[PDB]
DNA sequence: TCAAAAGAAGCGGAGCTTC
């Protein structure tokens, strides 16, 4: 079958063959099902370029009757000139294998037995052909890859994942804080060579249209392929379709030895019309291509495994979950593509980005932040309009054109829209394609559809929605569209009267938006100017939308989930904050803000943040030094960040802002280093940019003061903008030269003798990582610690008691299953080194593997609650196999080898499920419940709702919310740890692992003097404390469900979810209903004994 | 800290080594 289609491969299919051996052959065969087009196509290239050649041709090629229309004349002819660039790619090819084949005589060495088609670097080697006294490429398998070749080259970037800072940092080695600044952008507007080859590679094989031998070495089965990939990927750095830049670590930090590659595709230019349909190749070659869009009822496919997760099957609800969402059709809003284009690339730059740099006399670091906003939105635009431009061509009518989008459920249990640039994840898409519409009546102001109209619009426009009855807002947004915002309505009236803008358009928009600028603001005054010249008001047809908006949802989530003792009156107001009212028929966010509490969980944060801050300085009084640093720090942060006030007489006061990152953070696990770091970044991000400001003071005045150029603004006067630039240079003289340290449990100041001292240049500015350090020091100290005191005091220590508990559990059991998958496989290539077909450089088959990780079962490394599937250990690491997997043929882009293997969790456990249990699961508990809101965008802790049905799929959310609120994570993950525990042997475990455990269950001073025995006892003590806490959870549940509850969590509309509630608990002071709740938990736990 | 990983290259043919 396989030697039928290529039976002039060099070696012989057979492993115990003495000659050479042909491992292609040996590791792939012929699919039941024909998955790729090119399979037994002599030469692949040009069949293709025929395909491609016309509709017609097209269209028989891929037995279909009808083409994609946006396959036209100018398309056609760029993909007979991208045709030709792939023999240009095989030509190079080809010559770089005969250099190959010439240098240390490999071919000849090869020709006369040497095993070269075994080594990281001659892989290839398997599909080369005898030609005279020399070798060449199977061209089927050649002029393939390169078709392969060629898709990648188009979307590649496109699918490519974002890098945060933990990325980054991992990548190149360097502490996240420390990061200097543009590195991240500059990593994440390039690949990695693993980035690049991997997707490459799929890619590759993928367009090969065969099947893995699962008793198939791995080293070739995943070496072949990947090692085309390099090839590839060399050939396109000597095209230059692909630039290479080898990145020394070394210049930016002195102590890293790492030199990383990165790989950038050189862009098309954003109007080629390759653009408008970037898939003809993918579609011709796959008989189930997956790169395409989805128009009209062509819906897109079930992914049946969790994302980058194959070990795990997406169970039949998240199944049903996905479906409902892929099932939703999605429609241009022609009249915002039509206002985006008014305005042009360049001037959105300028209104939402940076807009023109070109003064680049701007600080330095500064300007490496504004480039990075730019990019961010300019690759959003041209994305939105390569997506039009193939809608165009499939009606005339580009509004009525239906568009399904792809999801896939991520480890954390989240269904992420995929691709980078889509209304899920990108805002100014998300104002372009909508599943939101409704047909409205907005002939009377008094209509509730002009109610819905208003919250629609008042929510765009930044206005807090959910603090304040439909009333009260209905009077905000009209004094605003009266007010500030009338000149930029007039002018989007006159837009959507005639198509033009005037030319200050960017001014006027700016000027009226202030720092409610957004592309949903954007929407609002389109849609509201829309409504205004609109002939029928009384059938207004919009994708305006309200979004059902959850109220610190992370936080409150595990609250509700987690939290597994008695109630507590704390602890009832709190989860008020977040929308579950205890006795209260129908009460709502809006009213909740509005009578009993105007303070949400982040201000509550900082609120309990200024009490330990204020304790913080009573210990030390006296110490006049230390009260000094803290009010330095006070005082930087006050001079640059919004959130901070220290005031005339030392008045304190602080913003509910600075605590939502850190306590989002916080409930994904953060540690407090990390935190301050992030802080940090704040005020040092403003002082770069107030660098700018001074360089644009000065360029508008060769004169002005120093200190009136820095301060201008925020001072009143002279001496006033002099006393602001003598804290700044004293407080980064305080700051970076003196930090706090904890002995003995207690601060103490010591010098860095690395201050900052100097004059500053606004252009070359820069804190540097000493200094960074420093601050970081500070930060952390004087402000973070009462912070995460002022947090726990918040969510509560039961709550962090049970984070604890479900941390350890799922690390102590990551452990085990990585130290045990990892033996494993050292017992099996000890094996295999004792197999005369077996070489080093081989690895286990993908059956033996198979195998190991079936080994593992009993120690359950999945977590499932009936319906979702975690597993935190899962993972791609390169340390299983600690080898190359293959290098490209000048013994360079050596690729390690990855394997799926379990991996330790770390913090992992809580976000997994935390998310998962929580917005995870409520979202899939929304799109598949009973009555399912239908034609929405669900983000993960929000929905965007039509104005036509903003009521009742927020009352479903609402319920969502409640169901999911139902679930208990601690006991899903005692089910498993408790698997684990009766099967595990902490004896058969590395000293290094065992090592591991007992930081989770020991504490510090047990672990030397410790046995397998003393980490076995402690171990099962923790499967004790995870079976308590579940029971706790599990009763609160249900004597929770007995009460009189009224959920808005989703909150913006007002439409709480009613639970039924038998037992009334209205009239009552928290205390009264913490008593009254644990009277049924007692009585509950009898019931149970 | 979750969402996905992750250094390059001479000599020799793996994996130690130096930057």
């Amino acid at each position: 079958g396989i030697d039928a289609v290529y039976p002039s491969l060099v070696g012989t299919a057979d492993s115990k063959a003495e000659g050479i051996k042909n491992y292609f052959k040996l590791s792939f065969t012929l699919p039941e099902e024909q998955k790729s087009r090119t399979v037994g196509s002599e030469a692949p290239l040009k069949d293709v370029a025929q395909a491609l050649s016309s509709r017609a041709r097209y269209e028989l090629f891929t037995e279909k009757e009808t083409a994609n229309p946006a396959f036209n004349g100018e398309v056609i002819k760029r993909y007979k000139e991208l045709m030709e660039h792939g023999e240009g790619i095989a030509d190079i090819l080809r010559s770089r294998l005969a250099k190959f084949l010439n240098t240390k005589d490999v071919g000849k060495r090869f020709a006369q037995g040497t095993e070269a088609n075994r080594w990281v670097g001659g892989k290839l080697l398997n599909i080369v052909e005898q030609d005279g006294d020399t070798f060449k490429y199977n061209e089927q398998l050649l002029q393939t890859a390169v078709l392969a070749g060629l898709q990648w080259r188009l979307t590649a970037t496109s699918n490519t994942a974002i890098k945060d800072a933990k990325d980054v940092a991992a990548i190149t080695g360097i502490d996240q804080a420390l990061l200097p600044e543009g590195l991240v952008e500059q990593f994440d507007t390039g690949m990695t060579l693993t980035e690049a080859v991997s997707s490459l590679a799929q890619k590759i094989e993928s367009y090969w249209g065969l099947s893995r031998n699962p008793n198939a070495p791995l080293g070739y089965t995943k070496g072949i392929p990947t090692a085309m990939a390099a090839e590839i990927l060399a050939a396109f750095v000597e095209s230059t379709d692909v630039v290479e830049n080898i990145v020394d670590m070394s210049e930016i930090d002195p102590d890293n030895k790492k030199t990383i590659g990165l790989y950038t595709i050189t862009e098309l230019d954003s109007f080629d019309p390759i653009n408008s349909f970037p898939t003809a190749i993918e579609e011709a070659v796959l008989v189930n291509p997956t790169e395409k869009m989805f128009f009209g009822d062509d819906i897109p496919p079930v992914a049946n495994t969790q994302l980058r997760n194959p070990a795990v099957r997406n169970t039949p609800e998240q199944k049903a979950a996905l479906k409902a969402e892929q099932a939703t059709e999605f429609y241009v809003h022609t009249p915002m593509v039509q206002f985006y284009e008014t305005l042009g690339k360049d001037r959105i730059l300028e209104l939402m980005g940076a807009g023109t740099l070109n003064k680049e006399l701007l600080n330095d670091n500064h300007a490496k932040s504004l480039e990075g906003k730019n990019r961010s939105v300019e690759d959003s635009y041209n994305q939105l309009f390569s997506v039009i431009e193939q809608v165009r061509a499939q009606s005339e009518d580009i509004s009525t054109v239906p568009i399904h989008y792809a999801y896939n459920m991520t480890r954390v249990g989240r269904m992420q829209m995929l691709g980078k640039y889509n209304p899920q994840s990108a805002k100014l898409v998300r104002e372009a394609i909508l599943p939101t519409k409704a047909t409205l009546d907005l002939s009377n102001q008094n209509n509730e559809d002009f109610s819905a109209f208003q919250l629609g619009l008042a929510q765009a426009l930044d206005i807090k929605v959910h603090t304040m009855t439909r009333e009260v807002m209905s009077d905000e947004l009209t004094k605003l569209l009266e007010g500030n915002l009338k000149p930029a309505i007039d002018m989007m009236v006159e837009f959507n009267t005639t198509g033009s803008l005037p030319e200050n358009a960017v001014d006027v928009l700016n000027t009226a938006l202030g720092d409610r600028k957004s592309f949903v603001a954007l929407m609002a005054l389109m849609e509201y100017s829309r409504y205004l010249v609109a002939e029928d008001k009384s059938a207004f047809v919009t994708p305006l939308y309200v979004e059902a908006d959850g109220v610190t949802n992370g936080p409150i989530n595990a609250m509700m989930l987690m939290t597994g003792g008695l109630f507590t009156p704390d602890w009832i107001r709190n989860i008020a904050k977040g929308g579950l009212f205890i006795g209260s028929p129908n009460k709502t966010m809006n009213e909740h803000r509005s009578t009993a509490d105007n303070n949400d969980l982040y201000q509550a944060s900082t609120n309990a943040l200024m009490e330990s801050l204020g304790k913080l300085r009573s210990n030390y009084a006296s110490n006049m030094p230390i009260q000094s640093q803290i009010d330095s720090l006070l005082s930087l942060m006050d001079l640059f960040l919004p959130d901070i006030n220290l005031g005339e007489n030392g008045a304190l006061e602080l913003k509910r802002g600075i605590a939502k990152n850190p306590l989002t953070i916080t409930i994904y696990g953060s540690g407090a280093r990390g935190i301050a770091g992030k802080l940090v970044s704040s005020v040092t991000d403003a002082i770069y940019e107030r660098m700018s400001d001074v360089l644009k003071a000065r360029a508008k005045d060769p004169n002005i003061s120093a200190a009136m150029a820095m301060f201008g603004k925020q001072a009143a006067s002279e001496a006033h903008a002099e006393e602001l630039l003598a804290r700044f240079l004293k407080d980064m003289e305080t700051l970076t030269s003196t930090v706090p340290v904890k002995r003995k449990g207690v601060l103490e100041l010591q010098s860095t003798g690395t201050g900052a001292k100097g004059k500053i240049n606004p252009k070359t500015y820069t804190i540097k990582g000493e200094q960074l350090k420093a601050l970081q020091e500070n930060m952390l100290h004087f402000f973070v610690e009462p912070l995460r005191n002022g947090i726990t005091q918040t969510v509560g220590e039961s709550l962090v008691y049970s984070t604890e508990q479900l941390q350890k559990a799922t690390q102590i059991q990551s452990v085990v299953l990585e130290d045990m998958f990892k033996q494993r496989v050292q017992e099996k290539l000890a094996e295999k080194a004792k197999d005369p077909t077996w070489k080093k450089g081989d690895f286990l088959t993908q059956k033996e593997l198979n195998d190991i990780q079936a080994s593992l079962n009993n120690l359950a490394p999945m977590i499932e609650t009936g319906s979702q599937t975690f597993y935190i250990a899962g993972s791609e690491n390169a340390e299983v196999a600690n080898q190359v997997l293959a290098t490209n043929l000048d013994d360079r882009m050596r690729v390690p080898m990855s394997i799926y293997a379990p991996a330790q969790a770390g913090v992992a456990g809580i976000p997994f499920m935390t998310i998962g249990t929580g917005d995870g699961m409520m979202m899939q508990t929304l799109s598949t419940m009973k009555g399912a809101p239908k034609n929405t965008l669900k983000i993960f802790d929000g929905m965007n709702i039509g104005l036509n049905d903003i009521t009742d799929a927020s009352r479903k959310a609402n319920e969502a919310v409640y169901t999911s609120w139902q679930g208990n994570p601690i006991k899903n993950v005692y089910e498993s740890y408790a698997k684990f525990m009766k099967n595990v042997d902490f004896s058969k475990l590395s000293p290094e692992a065992l090592e591991a455990i007992g930081k989770s269950a020991l504490e510090y001073d047990q672990r030397e003097n410790a046995t397998v025995d003393d980490i076995a006892n402690a171990a099962s003590l923790i499967e004790r404390n995870l079976r308590n806490i579940a029971l706790g959870v599990d009763i609160r549940h249900k004597v929770l469900d007995k009460v009189n509850l009224s959920i808005d969590q989703m909150a913006a509309v007002g439409a709480p979810y009613q639970n039924n509630g038998k037992i009334d608990l209205s009239n009552m002071t928290p205390e009264q209903q913490a008593d009254e709740l644990n009277k049924l938990f007692r009585e509950e736990l009898e019931a149970r004994k």
